[PDB]
């Protein structure tokens, strides 16, 4: 889970800080021993391990925005009225929007904490000002895009009514064709059952 995630980022830079405390100074025991040219390499180990968890959202956040973008990108095309055919493929935006504002709005408070909980336990600043920006950025367009959608919402209801009775009308065309279907295979999966051979093979 996303909570579990932030709390393990939290602890592997508490580890940084220990490990890094921990090599201690050259150690004499009859012999001198020198840890320094080690301790650079558990150093780089460790700040590896610890960017897979501080990276993981950094490639996801790029390609979660670049899949956000598309839902604004079918947001800023609209129109109201003229073809029909638009509509239907226009229509299906609003279908995935409902289903995205609900389950999205349920994923976005972990992935505002993802970012936090990074900063928390990450002394260095990822991309700078951009992510920052970034953030912003997508919180205004998300504003954005609900307005446009409930302007869409009104526009959609007008005329999806008016399909819906096409819909209806067309579909019990459909239905009564699919009744009709449905009742020659069932006399035609009968029929192969009724029949026995009997001694007859092959043509069985």
């Amino acid at each position: 889970n996303l909570d579990l995630f932030d709390e393990k980022i939290t602890h592997l830079k508490a580890i940084q800080q220990e490990i890094s405390r921990i090599k201690t100074p050259e150690d004499i025991s009859w012999l001198r021993i020198n840890l320094q040219p080690m301790k650079t390499a558990l150093d780089a180990r460790v700040t590896r391990w610890i960017r897979v968890y501080t990276d993981f959202l950094v490639n996801q956040f790029r390609t979660t925005q670049k899949n956000l973008l598309d839902f604004i990108e079918k947001t800023k095309d609209g129109i109201k009225k003229n073809p029909a055919d638009h509509e239907n493929l226009h229509d299906k935006k609003l279908l995935m929007s409902v289903m995205k504002v609900i389950s999205d709005v349920k994923d976005v408070e972990p992935r505002r904490e993802g970012i936090i909980t990074r900063m928390k336990e990450m002394v260095t600043k990822l991309k700078k000002h951009n992510v920052p920006i970034t953030e912003k950025g997508t919180d205004d367009p998300l504003q954005q895009i609900d307005n446009a959608n409930s302007n869409f919402i009104e526009i959609y209801g007008r005329v999806f009514k008016v399909k819906a009775d096409i819909i209806p009308l067309q579909a019990e065309e459909t239905q009564n064709i699919k009744r009709d279907l449905d009742i020659f295979m069932k006399e035609v999966e009968s029929f192969r059952k009724e029949f026995m051979q009997k001694s007859m093979g092959y043509e069985n």
